[PDB]
């Protein structure tokens, strides 16, 4: 009876690294979990592995004579904890859609049964910055019940956050897609912390959990692990257990509520990241005083 | 002999200020410009017409309907200098494709002669990160003959840089789309210059320019303007008139030759930006 889930966010903010030492501490607590990455930009399973780089089926697939010649155990890989792994790959460059490659890779998934397998949670990793259609159908066909937003307390974050919101709403009137709350990759950033819950506020949903900035996050790292197996007596450690707990138990999923561009910029404005326009200078060279 | 350019790159790294400032400064130079928007996430027309955002391609047709029932006059809009500003507007959250949203705009405006009015140039800004077969479309479709990629020395704009240059690759045998440069968003990093002209080299193409960082930047930028257009004066703006001045002349336009992850880790490595990686401690606990 697996919970299928997945963690969206833009890039450039620890997503993978939030999503990877989560689905660590889950099987410390006696889980089984898959995880497949659907980011054609950040190693999603690097830290479960200590890999520098796992294959991922759409290159086993651009030079191993295409999809069904492939064997299940040269894409699905197990580490810690014995949580299976699994990278679906990008596009091609230039001619690819992440979209259609995810879908490929889930496909494969199913009609090679890696499902029908005895496990407790399954967690997509995906790009949530631009949700074109093609980040969404992960979504669109039900692969992916329940979908916890990463984010920060940055602009672009939470523009995605909001993005990433119309994209679930978009198919709530069809399926069991919700939006089950929001995670803050910490940044050291001032009142981040209530950003984000007047965020999920208005979403209508909750921030599920606080992840601190910790200096142990990227020892754990350099040396390709996550810290709840670098350190399990780490501070760190406890912080995501926190958050493995919390997904474990959660029952709010919800159909989100979009916000406006300005009544995010209010919510910027309001907890002091970006200030207020002094409107009377817009358009004023230094020649005009 | 309109030229047809566009500037690609990563987000984050100020390319859309970037392509605004070089567009100001040609626009001084008397050129006619027209910027056309292809970035979801960021606006690339702000700066030259002193607004918050502007009325996109789609949303503008949301309204009415649809692009045919669609004025001209409502989606290009004139400011700086004569300059002529068009915004595609992103995809619809879960289900629009930046592929067909570019097309759609191409295809208006052609249709409305918005092209062959008088024009020098003209600059689609689009996002360059992942290089999907829909953020390539100007390149699959022959809209975008001379690009520039707006990178800065660091992992992901640099490797963004690169997947750029492999769309460009994979059109080679059917149009005239061709790699003009790279453009360096200067990130006060040390050796940032010379990065930057290592990976033009290995890409077989020419690091076009190195902006700096510089605060008169922002300063424009809060005003919702173009340093150019807010200090004339300023050093900065000497620095946008040097790339526009380099780009109306450039002539060293090719066909890239994209390197691998390897190959572009050694480069960070070398220039210092990452660091050698201690085998022996791998997955090692540390106790
Ligand atoms: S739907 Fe998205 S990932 Fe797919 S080709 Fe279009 S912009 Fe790219």
């Amino acid at each position: 009876a697996m919970r299928q889930c997945a963690i969206y966010g833009k890039g450039g903010i620890g997503k993978s690294t939030t999503t990877q030492n989560l689905v660590a501490a889950l099987a410390e607590m006696g889980k089984k979990v898959m995880i497949v990455g659907c980011d054609p930009k950040a190693d999603s399973t690097r830290l479960i592995l200590h890999s520098k780089a796992q294959n991922t089926i759409m290159e086993m697939a651009a030079e191993a004579g295409t999809v069904e010649d492939l064997e299940l155990e040269d894409v699905l890989k197990a580490g810690y904890g014995g949580v299976k792994c699994v990278e679906s790959g990008g596009p091609e460059p230039g001619v690819g859609c992440a979209g259609r490659g995810v879908i490929t890779a889930i496909n494969f998934l199913e009609e090679e049964g890696a499902y029908e397998d005895d496990l407790d949670f399954v967690f997509y990793d995906v790009l949530g910055d631009v949700v074109c259609g093609g980040f969404a159908m992960p979504i669109r066909e039900n692969k992916a019940q329940e979908i916890y937003i990463v984010c920060s307390g940055e602009m672009m974050a939470m523009y995605a956050a909001n993005n990433i919101s119309k994209g679930i709403v978009k198919y709530a009137n069809s399926g069991s897609v919700r939006l089950g709350g929001l995670i803050c990759n910490s940044r050291n950033t001032d009142r981040e912390d209530e950003l984000i819950i007047a965020l999920a506020n208005k979403l209508g949903t909750q921030m599920i959990h606080f992840v601190p900035r910790d200096n142990v996050v990227q020892r754990a790292e350099i040396r390709r692990m996550t810290v709840i197996e670098y350190d399990p007596k780490a501070k760190q450690a406890d912080e995501y257990r926190a958050l493995a707990r919390k997904v474990v138990d959660n029952k709010l999923l919800v159909i989100p509520n979009p916000i406006t561009m300005d009544e995010l910029e209010e919510l910027l404005m309001e907890f002091g990241i970006m200030e207020v326009e002094d409107e009377s200078i817009v358009g004023k060279t230094a020649e005009e005083v």
